């Protein structure tokens, strides 16, 4: 009762124009897309924006992997969150 | 183990950021991350509000945090995991 996550991080209006994108063409492979975020002030590790993708299964997840062009000024890391804070 | 301790508040924005703004004030040293707020966008969602999530460097971290912090009657909160590599 992990849920797989892709973030992905940069430069807002990049991120937000990449949401776009994937609510546009790709929105069967996730399911939950975030707002854009960042962690805060003095201790950030990173001071770029942060979108999370939330999947229905590993396989889900690697569809979108194998489909999606993730465009190089967009980094991504794939993770898992508990299920129930969904 | 690679999974990090994390509460996930929830609530009204504005009451979220003036709460967030009060942990970072008086309560930095109880928690290690904290993000902006947000919510789950997309014609998609599950609930309804922003959210603020807090990450600690362990468990017991996160129970002191919580016998500390009085959380407002405005905010509800859950505790999880997520991967340690995404900080």
């Amino acid at each position: 009762s992990a849920t797989p996550i892709v973030q992905f991080q940069g430069e807002s209006n990049c991120l937000k124009c990449f949401r776009y994108r994937l609510n546009d063409k790709h929105r069967h492979l996730f399911d939950l897309i975030s707002s854009t975020w960042h962690w805060a002030s003095p201790k950030a590790p990173h001071k770029h924006a942060i979108v999370t993708v939330t999947y229905h299964s590993e396989e889900q997840r690697q569809q979108f992997l194998n489909v999606v062009k993730i465009p190089p000024t967009i980094r991504h890391k794939l993770g898992f969150m508990s299920m129930h804070l969904l």
